[PDB]
């Protein structure tokens, strides 16, 4: 019993879509994958198609699918993000830089066709030429933490909140404190939740083979906290 559940049976293909100005910086990304939900496991490549990233990989990850999140069997009923599906819905988020700029986001996540489309576009302001950020003093890298959600309403979204650590090259800390808001694209059924969070694992990669500027992301989460 579940609208989006069947969706995500097998392994399914990942596009993504995004167009970003940051400072006046602009640029745009496309990616590419596969998500199996059941296995809570991802992998995608991303292209700047418009020449090198203004900023840094690490600081994309997020913005770059929370419907491919192994829920388990007892969590089942909590899981708002295929319950959307396949009409959608809309992630928001705001991301704090801490002493630094921050990221406004607008997504929309839906299936065109088989296809798991993210559609996004990222507004970037505030953030100093000469920080870790456009500085690009920032590690390649990614480290595990914890997503948490609750609910927003009787048949709305869900609010999500959750901090994400950025190395800094001289061992420092570069703190993104995440702010994201999701609403279904419809005007169906959805699942609302109780409080529970996300683990959730990320590795970095790159391709020999790749000359264009990208990255190579595997990422498995897994709901929990229930």
């Amino acid at each position: 019993m579940s609208k989006g559940e069947e969706l995500f049976t097998g392994v399914v293909p990942i596009l993504v879509e995004l167009d970003g100005d940051v400072n006046g910086h602009k640029f745009s990304v496309s990616g590419e994958g596969e998500g199996d939900a059941t296995y809570g496991k991802l992998t995608l490549k991303f292209i700047c198609t418009t020449g090198k990233l203004p900023v840094p990989w690490p600081t994309l990850v997020t913005t770059f699918v929370q419907c491919f999140s192994r829920y388990p069997d007892h969590m089942k009923r909590h899981d708002f993000f295929k319950s959307a599906m396949p009409e959608g819905y809309v992630q928001e988020r705001t991301i704090f830089f801490k002493d630094d700029g921050n990221y406004k986001t607008r997504a929309e996540v839906k299936f065109e066709g088989d296809t798991l489309v993210n559609r996004i576009e990222l507004k970037g302001i505030d953030f100093k030429e000469d920080g870790n950020i456009l500085g690009h003093k920032l590690e390649y890298n990614f480290n595990s933490h914890n997503v948490y959600i609750m609910a927003d309403k009787q048949k709305n979204g869900i609010k999500v909140n959750f901090k994400i650590r950025h190395n800094i090259e001289d061992g420092s800390v570069q703190l993104a404190d995440h702010y994201q808001q999701n609403t279904p694209i419809g005007d169906g059924p959805v699942l609302l939740p109780d409080n529970h969070y996300l683990s959730t694992q990320s590795a970095l990669s790159k391709d020999p083979n790749e000359k264009r500027d990208h990255m190579v992301l595997l990422e498995f989460v897994t709901a929990a906290g229930i």
